[PDB]
């Protein structure tokens, strides 16, 4: 369901249906889920990568697994909002690499990446309207944060279909480059995270997660309680050390 | 003062007082406020599409009835801000056409457009504080959110006045068109609108609404809330068997 | 540590620690904190303008200090975010001028002008997190509004050098100027910005400053109480009179 590599300190996630444009299933999350949980816990994990395997990343909820049956969005919706909690935790930073096409959920779950790259001919299409659902997998919070507000009600009520170019413009992604590359580019991203301050990538996500329902007065204040905790970690000192003995710091994650 | 045209579900409003480049009256707001109850009301409407009569959208408040008595805007705006209450709203999109002038409370109201059209030598400035005001009737917040906080900052301490060229660049508009097309262009979007999943579309400005105030974990259950009641619609029954019949959805915004 | 200087209604406060790059200290924000209470207590003073002396703006931060006694970081902050607590609510108008490298807490500072200028050569680096720290004094809170998540995320996580160019591009500053008519056009500005109404631009910048956190229905309420306060100000009088009398406004502050 969900392929896993380990490789320089990066876990590597690919969604894996590739025969069914990798479609979100109760089962895919299950998996995912646990992926996740496994890579935010093993300390050797230093950095992760989520992709698609294929030629999608993912075309979202695979409406097959519906059948017949009655709908039951409420409750369905609970695999997805426990991934996409985990996701918006990880106390590491998340690299999202964008192969193909990433529609409704898949889109969800591709912009919580924290750095995310897109190979050309990949594509970004809020889709729920299309059908009419609205914006899940907190596409609806996330959106308006990462492109403004004008672009996220044009993307979700209109629906287009985003190029990686496009996508680029307006911040879904961070980089565009060749298809052949970009496992490679996103791979060598994670590698680089994978040496970098770990506890400073998680409290940094932290604060930018809570920070527009904070005021001022309360963001002040978080600041102060995360940079005391930054503040003490071994990677810190290692940070002030290598600035003054004019060498590059050896950051382990603690 | 409002001119109310229907047309293909479409409810098109037309703030009617062109000599006066539709300077914005108590009297204007109340009939705005009634056409927009009305239109909100009528389950054959699907769509809304609001602009301007003349050579300007909206100049802003009228002035003329200052100086009659001390000054009280406290009251004036919480008697009205019920106006910005319905536009924010309305369970139906509201397509904007900025065929002119739009400054102050004239901008303040055409930012509350869905998606936004201007036409080729349209401006928008923000106007207030040039009569030592602040901005009021729902720009403070939505400015921010459309164009970011940087250029909120700039456009409303130093009120340049915008092209349209620009205002599209900013985000302040998602379109620009040629002056004699402007109302083509933004009545073939509206009713494109009105035939669309309006549910769908109501829900999801609702989410956008409450987008930033919202943490990760209460964003993601209101999401689910109302996903379970889209889920319902008859639309949304429509738009998958359409989907699986490999056919266009007749949606009926129910 | 801080030189203050009065012209027409500005107050210049320039960081003086050139021969450090401007490095914060407690003692500099100490003083950097009483020269902002003067000029926010002084009703002459109608504008300020803040810039550093020397090469730099503010490299951020001064690590002398560190290894003396175990890194206490909140206690830190919580006892100078009284600074930032004094920059972000300053009622009149200020304006930044960044003269060179803007660096860690140095770049936050700068950011907290409601205009900003760099000079070309001047530099933006979030550093933070090249020593494993997370952003302070405020950055967490400006940097995601002022240039949206997408944005901040990429500036936060991996600190790359913005050029000026590039800051501008992104909102980090409304304008770049020649390094040697930096100051000339800031305190230009500053000084335009002493004579507009002081008043308005105090709670337009109030308005912005809480906009995120609120519902739409409190920011209504807000902008109605406020409004009333500018619209009982002698200001608004002559804004209103200036208008129909088609002069330029005479703004006092008031």
């Amino acid at each position: 369901m969900v392929l896993k590599e380990r490789q320089d300190g990066v876990l590597v996630l690919t969604l894996n249906r590739p025969e069914k444009l990798n479609a979100i299933t109760g089962e895919l999350l299950d998996a995912l889920y646990a992926a996740l949980k496994e890579g935010e816990e093993d300390r050797e994990v230093r950095a992760l990568l989520l992709t698609g395997a294929g030629r999608a990343f993912s075309a979202g909820q695979d409406l097959t697994e519906f059948g017949d049956r009655k709908p039951d969005y409420e409750a369905h919706l609970r695999r997805y909002n426990r991934v996409v909690e985990a996701l918006s935790g990880l106390e590491k930073p998340l690299v999202v690499a964008v192969n193909g096409v990433a529609a409704g959920a898949g889109m969800s779950l591709a912009l919580w990446g924290d750095l995310r790259l897109a190979a050309v001919g990949a594509s970004f299409t809020t889709a729920f309207v299309r059908i009419g659902l609205v914006p899940d997998s907190g596409l609806s919070f996330l959106l308006p944060r990462l492109v403004g507000l004008a672009k996220a009600q044009e993307l979700l009520l209109l629906s287009p279909r985003l190029s990686a170019e496009e996508a680029l413009a307006l911040g879904l992604v961070h980089r565009v480059v060749p298809a052949e590359k970009l496992m490679e580019e996103a791979l060598s991203l994670a590698k680089e995270l994978a040496q970098g301050p770990t506890r400073a990538y998680a409290l940094t996500k932290k604060l930018l997660l809570e920070t527009y329902r904070l005021s001022l007065t309360e963001a002040l204040a978080l600041e102060a309680v995360l940079q005391g905790q930054a503040g003490q970690t071994q990677d810190h000192e290692e940070g002030v050390r290598a600035f003054r003995e004019k060498r590059p710091p050896r950051f382990q994650g603690r």
